[PDB]
């Protein structure tokens, strides 16, 4: 139905907004 990620506890509105935040909070820590 909806999205959510693996490394944090966060949820998504598609695989697109996942895309990206990936890269946002997940970009190598820093
Ligand atoms: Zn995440």
């Amino acid at each position: 139905k909806t999205y959510q990620c693996q490394y944090c506890e966060k949820r998504f509105a598609d695989s697109s907004n996942l895309k990206t935040h990936i890269k946002t909070k997940h970009s190598k820590e820093k």
